[PDB]
């Protein structure tokens, strides 16, 4: 029964990751997972409920992938951590599964308040941390931490959205990386 | 028929502006406007359709208001600093707060809201950036990606003020933060 939950989340994630939420129904997901409809409905009341669990697991991977990329950059100071964290977010949001589930389907399926809540639960803390360390190292002016975090989250979230729907994604990704790079470098002292 | 639309948009705008989308039903809006339910439904299939037209009219006023405040402030770099302060003034208006910051994202969806916000704000923002580049107060860079990143930052700023525990404090702290960001991009 625990196994059944795991296999449904895994199946939904794969199939919705490839074709999108709208294009795959719960009966197809049950078959893919090797379970009956009643085992499925015991675990998930409806389609949208299974999607919420898919979003939690994909967000966990996004944060863990991002912490791996920052730690693999060899960033020696808070300011370099920030430069790495910015590049990592554009790399990870470019992953076509993350693009489909988080950038396109999650806002539609969860609603505005739902999506914003999830996005903030996963991103706010990390962002607030990086800012607090830069302030302490003297690489960023002493200022209020949450307001800056929140403004940066809206900038980065919009960046990713703009890439995901662009005519030329590879170009939008590159140009938008320059723009965020210049912005950060205007704020940072080193 | 055009008159009927105008009166509905005006009634909906006032009443939703005060109490919020969720709190006022379309029959109340019909009476406020002085039209029958069938005249209303002829013009607007459902509640969400009338809301879309309310958002268009409120956004038009927001842009026009904002161009008047920028022109009343007295270089491109200072235009940008004034445009930022003007956005916080105009988004502080309790009607704009209710309809654009709180209800529009819920009712239109995130992509729908982003679409409306960009149709109205992108050109002005792209212009301000282009003039700063020409005056040498802003590094030559790609104009649309910067405009878009700034629009997302400013929209999030205003939303943060609109839902803050202490609005007067959030408005002040958020003004500092936007000031530093802008000043990091602009050439002194």
């Amino acid at each position: 029964s625990a196994a059944t939950r795991e296999a449904l989340i895994t199946g939904a994630r794969k199939l919705w990751g490839l074709r999108g939420y709208a294009e795959v129904g719960t009966p197809e997901i049950a078959t893919e997972a090797g379970v009956t409809r009643g085992a499925m409905y015991h675990q998930f009341a409806d389609k949208a409920a299974l999607f919420r669990d898919v979003v939690e697991v994909v967000e966990q991977d996004v944060m863990a992938r991002m912490a791996t990329l920052v730690a693999a950059s060899g960033a020696a100071t808070p300011a370099d951590a920030i430069r790495a964290a910015v590049d990592a977010w554009l790399e990870v949001s470019g992953d076509p599964e993350v693009r489909q589930l988080i950038l396109l389907d999650a806002p539609v399926v969860l609603g505005w308040a739902g999506f914003r809540d999830v996005a903030q639960r996963y991103s706010l803390g990390m962002t607030e941390q990086l800012i607090t360390e830069a302030i302490r190292a003297g690489q960023l002016a002493r200022q209020p931490v949450r307001p800056l975090a929140q403004v940066l989250i809206g900038a980065l979230d919009e960046a990713a959205m703009f890439i995901a729907t662009a005519d030329d994604p590879k170009r939008a990704r590159r140009e938008t990386r320059q723009v965020l790079r210049r912005l950060i470098d205007g704020m940072l002292n080193g």
